[PDB]
């Protein structure tokens, strides 16, 4: 009166909803609640969850602050009771009146699935739940036989929490031998007769997946409108569990839904490495990662690893904290490796190393063949004095890393260089087992001077250090690997990346 919204393209609407199929740990939105003088309100706030804590439910913290300042109730779903690695729901003030905050609904998930099942099709059962937008001129009804109350959805988004006793049921067959999911969402009513009400499909990639959701009944007019922007994950070490939402491409509703495989021992595959190694204790630990290695996550945040040289130094504030990385190499496709720590002003706290490879397919390992892998490493010896390599682009005098891998043997021979060095100072062996390798780190006899370069200082020996690498890309055309070992006798972590050589 008058109420001027800004004028959306349809370009622009399309270009709005792909931005939400960003992978991420989970997704909020606010249920849409009419100001006085407007009839619609669209879903349109729409946030990541980048918090990886399970018992935090996204903005209950702000709308209990509204609801106590009201007077309201509060109530939260989350399925907390059934899942272990995902939490799918609502926080609702159920006493709500007026134009005030309603509630949110959500995903999340943490430990987003680094092992997928190595193949066939796999159930996943679980619950879903939704919030529509507002609109006196949607044709819903003053009296729903599905939903609680007065022309529910006309002035206040509607939800799974409104509905009149039913439930609202989830069903996924995952094909893991080729990468696709589908899936129904259904309501039951209290008679139980079930009604499906969406039917979903997918494709994997990584832990996460993209596709659609196709309502089943164009005429309802709540549940009634097809998404083409579906994503979700899988979380839990190993694809235990996977959480998701979807946006009707009218952004007429928001839903969310989780799932759960049943007990059945499977066997599984790796199909990401992500982890760093602490400078100070040499302790590796996990990173979160979605499938894409050039991608760092920290914080539930991300970090684009890409540049425009060998390799790229990144500085991002995440919770007003400095993180910088330095990320090697432009001619490695699907893996990064490098440095990670925090700027302290002048000083760096917690520095790391860091790598990250989407793991080649255990059957597409070449099962015979000799190859050389030529790429750089990023490593920390300390014993009394620091020793340091630093990823660089010289193959013929810098950090070089050198490996003769036998498919046919399963085996993996590595040679790493300091600059300079016409001997390697470390020496990898190790075996092909799926799509990775396991070994030792082994020093010369009598190792390698700290370099310094001093006539008195020390010298460095590691025996048998325990190597541990993957196979990265398509036809395994690049590896890498890492290790660690911590002792008054001498510290050391390492990580490396390699590129398989073809003949010129
Ligand atoms: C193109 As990629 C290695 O980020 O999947």
């Amino acid at each position: 009166k008058v109420n001027y919204t800004d004028e959306e393209t349809q370009k622009r609407k399309k270009e709005e909803l792909d931005k939400l199929m960003e992978p991420a740990l989970g997704y909020v939105t606010k249920i849409p609640v009419n100001i006085p003088s407007v009839r619609k309100t669209e879903i349109s706030e729409i946030d990541t969850v980048t918090d990886e804590s399970l018992s935090l439910v996204p903005n209950e913290d702000k709308l209990r602050t509204i609801a106590n300042e009201n007077y309201g109730s509060v109530v939260t779903k989350s399925g907390s009771n059934t899942m272990n690695f995902v939490r799918s729901g609502y926080t609702i003030d159920v006493v709500h009146y007026g134009l005030r905050d309603k509630g949110y609904v959500y995903y999340k998930g943490v430990h987003p699935s680094k092992e997928l099942p190595k193949g066939n099709i796999i159930v996943y059962q679980g619950e879903w739940d939704f919030t529509s937008n507002a609109d006196l001129d949607a044709k819903r009804p003053n009296y729903n036989p599905e939903f609680n109350g007065y022309g529910a959805g006309q002035r206040v988004g509607v939800t799974s929490a409104d509905a009149k006793e039913r439930t609202y049921i989830s069903k996924f067959n995952i094909d893991f031998s080729n990468k696709k999911l589908n899936g129904q969402l259904l309501t039951k009513t209290k008679e139980n007769q079930e009604k499906l009400r969406y039917t979903v499909e997918a494709n994997i990639s990584g832990n996460r997946f993209r596709g659609k959701a196709t309502a089943t009944d164009k005429t309802d007019p709540i549940l009634g409108k097809d998404s083409e922007h579906l994503e979700g994950g899988l979380y839990g070490p190993k694809s235990e569990e996977l959480a998701g939402k979807f946006v009707a491409h009218d952004k007429s509703l928001f839903a969310v839904f989780s799932g759960k495989r049943g007990n059945d021992v499977l066997e599984t595959v790796k199909i990401i490495d992500a982890s760093k190694i602490d400078l100070t204790t040499f302790e590796s630990s996990e990173l979160n990662n979605f499938g894409n290695a050039n991608v760092l996550i920290i914080d539930g945040q991300k970090i684009d690893l890409a540049g425009a040289d060998f390799k790229n130094r990144k500085t991002v504030d995440i919770n007003g904290k400095t993180m910088v990385a330095i990320a090697c190499c432009s001619n490695l496709e699907y893996m990064k490796f490098g440095q990670l720590w925090q700027k302290e002003g002048e000083q760096t706290k917690d520095n790391s190393l860091f790598l990250q490879g989407e793991r080649t397919a255990t059957d597409k390992i070449p099962v015979g063949g000799n190859y050389k892998y030529v790429g750089t490493w990023d490593a920390l010896v300390s014993k009394g004095t620091n020793w340091v390599a630093e990823a660089d682009n010289n193959r013929e005098s810098g950090y070089r890393s050198e490996f003769d891998v036998n498919f046919g043997d399963k085996k993996v021979s590595g040679k790493l260089f300091d600059k300079g060095g016409i001997v390697p100072v470390f020496m990898i062996n190790a075996d092909i087992k799926g799509n990775g390798f396991t070994g030792t780190a082994n020093t010369t006899d009598t190792g390698f001077a700290l370099d310094s370069g001093s006539s008195q200082h020390g010298n460095a020996v590691f025996s048998d250090i325990k190597v541990n690498g993957g196979f990265y890309g398509p036809t395994a055309g690049e590896l890498g690997g890492q290790f660690h070992h911590k002792s008054d006798n001498g510290s050391v972590g390492a990580v490396f990346g390699a590129k398989r050589q073809i003949e010129k």
